[PDB]
């Protein structure tokens, strides 16, 4: 039967984004690797096999893949190196992803609006957003 994550589930690609380099300078990301990652365009492939999700991350800069169940932390190696402590909720229709490492948070919400999944990623003061439509 269906659950309300639903309608994350699919393959998706980047149409936008906005404010990515700030985002990643205030997470530390170093020049070369802020460049490259910059320079990407994803896909965002999302599935749901019971409770476990799972969320793919393709492109020419990097191919990630992460596994989770909703509540329960697990660790994460980041696209730029970081290995974090991740733990992902739903909050009211919103899957919100923090990830913590060396005394720092930063926390990505993935949200349904109209026909885009829109990614916003916040480091202390600095957001990006990152906009997503149906492959
Ligand atoms: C903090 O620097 C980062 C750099 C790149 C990535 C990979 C990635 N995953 N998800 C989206 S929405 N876009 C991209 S390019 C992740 C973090």
């Amino acid at each position: 039967g269906s659950h309300m994550c639903d309608a994350f589930v699919g393959t998706w690609k980047l149409v936008s984004s906005e404010n990515f380099d700030d985002y990643m300078k205030e997470v530390g990301v170093g020049f070369a690797t802020r460049k490259v990652a910059g320079m990407a365009k994803p896909n965002m492939i999302i599935s749901v096999n019971g409770d476990v999700i799972t969320i793919k991350s393709e492109s020419t800069f990097k191919n990630t893949e992460i596994s989770f169940i909703l509540g329960q932390e697990f660790d994460e190696v980041t696209a730029d190196d970081r290995k974090v402590k991740s733990t992902i909720t739903l909050d009211g229709g919103v899957l919100v992803h923090v990830q913590k490492w060396d005394g720092k948070s930063t926390t990505i919400k993935r949200k349904r609006e109209d026909d885009k999944l829109v990614v916003e990623c916040v480091m202390k003061g600095v957001t990006s957003t990152r906009v997503y439509e149906r492959a």
